[PDB]
């Protein structure tokens, strides 16, 4: 029984369109003023956002310590609406997870709902000819226009849509210590 | 709170994917072998239905006494499974309805929900240049390729979708008795 209600929940408070040179995706906001998208979106200093114009203020695009990609970037806006903060929905580890939801927030599909099944921890995966590491999987067929996607359970976002293979889908993790409040480097 | 666990089951053991000389569409089957398809699907002597080919035993395509395109056509089917019946989850009446769902079964997209939100009943609908009677109407840009998606919320089965204009989607009502077990006439 998957929690579309929790889905929903996160979909009407912490998504919007953002649009790219790359084209339309659905955006995670996770606190504050800070979301996430997949790093093939490929961010520039300014990005619509319900096609309203804004400014980039940072943008991380996450790799691990073996410098390989992980396809998550993270994204600060010059915005006045703070998104509600969702970072103690996000898990703590790596796992596997039942009966996920995949929702979708775009022109195209404003508010779309898709049981994906059983997600299992991945690992790694080459994404557009991208390594890629610490990738979650569904045997579902997304299609494109789904990136970005939240994958949810209830009470928990675990991650983003970023890739499928016509018979399998793949996204990229949301780790709770990624958003931590932290501290002082020279990051670009 | 859109009736989300509602739909889902009606989804699974009451769709199929058919495919005419149209395209692919979302087929609910209602009773034994019967099942409904929209009227511009263009149903002939033989459809596939997830992909096997098979025997169209009957098709009528439904319109009111003012001899006006309904857009539901219903169809009996050469096949083995039956349907579990659901004309108990019928309306008895032309209503307007809270928080639908319009579900989609295609090879496109297996398994996919959409609250559109209020349903109300609409009546004429130019349709692709045919008048038609006894449309209801949603406020949700419904997009080409879910044409048959179910129109549910909890409890009842009020529609399939056959239409939309870019900012608005329309189905075509599904009544109980347009499946009673009923009288002797020539139809064709
Ligand atoms: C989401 C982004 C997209 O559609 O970009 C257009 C090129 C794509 C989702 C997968 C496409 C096929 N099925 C999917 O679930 N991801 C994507 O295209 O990944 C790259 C690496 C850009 C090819
Ligand atoms: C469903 C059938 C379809 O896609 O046929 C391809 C021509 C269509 C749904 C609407 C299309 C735009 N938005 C919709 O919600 N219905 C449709 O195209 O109706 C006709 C009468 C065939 C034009």
């Amino acid at each position: 029984g998957p929690g579309f209600d929790f889905a929903q929940a996160i979909m009407k408070k912490n998504t919007v369109v953002a649009r790219t040179e790359k084209g339309e995706f659905t955006m995670l906001g996770v606190h504050d003023r800070v979301a996430v998208i997949p790093t093939h979106a490929s961010v520039g200093e300014t990005i619509y956002i319900n096609d309203v114009e804004t400014k980039v203020l940072d943008a991380c695009a996450l790799r691990d310590l073996t410098d390989t990609n992980l396809e998550i970037t993270i994204v600060k806006l010059d915005r006045n609406q703070k998104f509600r903060d969702i970072r103690h929905f996000l898990p703590r580890y790596e796992d596997d997870y039942n009966d996920a939801v995949l929702s979708v927030h775009t022109s195209k599909f404003p508010n779309m709902y898709i049981p994906v099944g059983q997600v299992t921890n991945y690992g790694f995966l080459n994404l557009g000819g991208t390594p890629t590491h610490r990738i979650l999987m569904y045997n579902f067929p997304t299609r494109a226009g789904q990136c970005g996607g939240v994958v949810t359970t209830t009470g928990k976002v675990i991650g983003i849509h970023v890739g499928g293979n016509g018979a399998q889908g793949f996204a990229a993790m949301l780790l709770h210590s990624y958003f931590t409040d932290t501290q002082k480097h020279h990051h670009h």
